């Protein structure tokens, strides 16, 4: 119905919201493109399934995302991307986890106090119906 593509059209607004307050915050830089393969060719041999901020509003514009949850395991993902591949004591790979964790907790608790639970239930009905 057009009640529940508009439905699905606020829910693209307020994930590109919450995007971009992310990608302007100068900690999570490093996650705001793809990994460049010439600096870095070993990036695509270890980790199978690369995700960045630029690729996750690509995604909400091909209409990828249909709930909340959807959009949040693509956050998920640039974290355990993160974790993995820079496991290390070294300075330079904590930096980036306790980036990685930041840039997730900070998505999770900006949803927490601005999603209302019903606008989320809404949209997991409406994809279930599909
Ligand atoms: C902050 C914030 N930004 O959006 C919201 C808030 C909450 O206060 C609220 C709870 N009931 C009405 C508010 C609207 C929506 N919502 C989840
Ligand atoms: C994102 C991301 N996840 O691990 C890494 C990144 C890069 O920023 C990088 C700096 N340039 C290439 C290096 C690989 C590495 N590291 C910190």
């Amino acid at each position: 119905s057009m009640q529940e593509e508009d439905t699905f059209r606020e829910l693209r607004i307020f994930l590109r919201n919450v995007t971009h307050r992310l990608a302007i915050d100068k900690r999570f830089r490093v996650f705001t493109k793809p990994v460049d393969p010439d600096e870095v060719p070993d990036y695509r041999t270890v980790i199978k399934e690369p995700m960045d901020l630029s690729s996750v509003i690509s995604k909400i514009d091909l209409h990828k995302y249909l709930t909340v949850k959807d959009y949040l395991r693509d956050i998920d993902l640039i974290c355990s991307n993160a974790l993995e591949y820079n496991p290390d004591r070294d300075p330079g790979d904590r930096l980036i986890r306790h980036r990685a964790c930041a840039l997730r907790d900070t998505a999770y608790a900006i949803i927490k106090e601005e999603l209302d639970e019903d606008f989320e239930q809404l949209c997991e009905e409406i994809q279930e119906s599909r």
